[PDB]
């Protein structure tokens, strides 16, 4: 047999017909179609009234989306007796083998029926349902001239990995609450279920801490390259968390320590050995900053921050960073990371940290490693301790240039095009681990606008999303590439300023 790898498409990028991404466990099509008309309702039915009420909210979110493009006013009914032409969302009789996020989705001429185990799984299945309707459905304004049809079809589905996440760096360049919500919204449509916010770094501190007000008054006032910066009040952070929750997305806030801490060091002189504030930094260096690992003030500061953040962050996890502490000795890092893990745990939060944070003797088997290095020895400690691992290899570093000539992005992990973002498996990063799942990271040294975010995340994030959801035996670049071409009008329809990658 003969085999080949993909080159660029001759003559440039390529960027009744459902476009399902990530690819579901199974999808068959039969004869006939359902027609969504102006008289359609969404019926919801759970195993008790409280579950029905949660399904009702999910139905209303679906209706709002459908109404925007169809110009209809589809309403939601609490009943297990849907009428011909109805969409029906239920958790009564879910197939347990499909888990919390899994669902069956069967479309007949008279009815769309989504059957899941939990409300969360109906939310995920609704993302597939939007992809079964014609391109045009994902428009934010009324589309005319398109019959709203869904082919007679049968889908069953469930994720391969539990953790399928996106990190946004809001420290290097700040993005508004609206801009963050939009990225969360877009990601949710591809079954991303986790959002990691990198809220502090050398060039900016982005979360209001009432007990340490100069973190904002001084530390939020810049960004890479110099510029106004910005921050989230605690109310604005709660608003983000709530918006994410409606999409069954967990938000994990990161306060990076003991390195990548210049913004805090520039806000409070008492955090520095000489008692003086650092100057704020707008460059892109490079592992130089450290908290004082042997000063009690450091741990008082960390505790105040953790206390305030824990009070407003319902996720059982807090991310404490731990990357590139090059100005911290190995002994002091071990010590520091163990102490701050104990503080976090005292506030009822489990700690996620970048490698090498798993090597801290203060870590517990409840701590999580985010493995970005992905070398042979990375996560030896995590594995030995029974710690779950989230992988973020080069293939998930979405801030890398697509190509040598990309007008934005970095290149310290090489180039990451749409193909590279697809052709990998979490087991490539680490062997012998409990892999919790995958996280796409979008660092923002070089991204200043929403259009920059769109360009790098789309289509790359779609590749990573499939690696998290679709089983490896069912993944194939040639298949995905052709599906991505078909999906293009949908990206356009959503207003995504994607890069038309010439490898697609
Ligand atoms: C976990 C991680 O990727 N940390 C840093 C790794 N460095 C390497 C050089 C880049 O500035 C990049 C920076 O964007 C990231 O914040």
């Amino acid at each position: 047999h003969h085999h080949h790898s993909s080159g660029l498409v001759p003559r440039g990028s390529h960027m009744s017909q459902p476009s399902i991404l990530p690819k579901p466990v199974s999808y068959t099509v039969g004869s006939g179609q359902f027609v969504l008309t102006k008289n359609a309702s969404i019926f919801v039915a759970g195993n008790n009234v409280g579950e029905t009420d949660e399904l009702f909210n999910i139905g209303q979110a679906l209706a709002k989306k459908l109404n925007a493009s169809t110009g209809y006013t589809i309403s939601v009914v609490k009943s297990n007796q849907p009428t011909a032409g109805s969409i029906y969302l239920t958790t009564v009789g879910g197939n347990a083998a499909l888990g919390n996020e899994g669902y069956d989705l069967i479309t007949t001429s008279n009815q769309v029926t989504l059957t899941a185990n939990k409300p969360e799984g109906v939310f995920r299945g609704n993302q597939t349902l939007l992809q079964l309707l014609p391109a045009g459905i994902e428009k934010n304004t009324v589309v005319s001239g398109v019959q709203w049809v869904i082919p007679h079809s049968n889908i069953s589905d469930k994720p391969e990995y539990e953790y399928r996440g996106l990190m946004l760096d809001v420290a290097r360049h700040f993005f508004t609450v609206d801009e963050v919500k939009r990225q969360i919204d877009l990601a949710s449509q591809y079954k991303i279920n986790k959002f990691h916010m990198h809220l502090s770094d050398d060039q900016g501190w982005r979360i209001e801490i009432k007990s340490w007000p100069d973190l904002i008054e001084i530390g939020s006032k810049g960004q890479v390259g110099g510029g106004p910066g910005g921050y989230y009040t605690q109310e604005q952070f709660k608003d983000i968390v709530s918006y994410a929750a409606e999409r069954y997305i967990e938000v994990i806030p990161e306060i990076d320590m003991p390195g990548h801490t210049n913004a805090a060091l520039a806000s409070y002189g008492e955090l520095n050995p000489d008692g003086k504030r650092k100057a704020m930094r707008t460059d892109t260096a490079v592992g130089y900053s450290t908290l004082m690992p042997r000063a009690e003030i450091t741990y008082q500061f960390v505790e105040d921050v953790i206390s305030e953040l824990a009070a407003i962050s319902p996720s059982p996890y807090i991310h404490l960073g731990g990357d590139e502490s090059n100005a911290t000795s190995a002994a002091d890092y071990d010590y520091f990371f163990g102490r701050v893990t104990a503080i976090a745990n005292s506030y009822g939060k489990k700690v996620v940290g970048w490698d090498p944070s798993d090597t801290s003797s203060g870590a517990t088997s409840d701590s999580v490693l985010q493995n970005w290095t992905c070398s042979a020895s990375t996560g030896t400690a995590a594995k030995a301790k029974g710690m779950k691992v989230i992988v973020s290899p080069a293939n998930a570093y979405l801030d890398m240039k697509y190509y040598s000539d990309s007008p934005i992005g970095l290149q310290w992990r090489g180039f990451v095009n749409t193909n590279r973002a697809y052709n990998w498996d979490p087991t490539d990063c680490i062997k012998g681990a409990n892999i919790y799942g995958v996280e796409s990271t979008l660092w923002t040294e070089t991204f200043v606008t929403q259009d920059h975010l769109d360009y790098m995340l789309y289509p790359k994030l779609l590749s990573n999303a499939e690696v998290g959801w679709t089983a490896r035996g069912d993944r194939n670049w040639d298949d995905f590439k052709e599906r991505l071409i078909e999906h293009t009008p949908r990206l356009q329809n959503k207003g995504i300023k994607f890069f038309a990658d010439p490898i697609v």
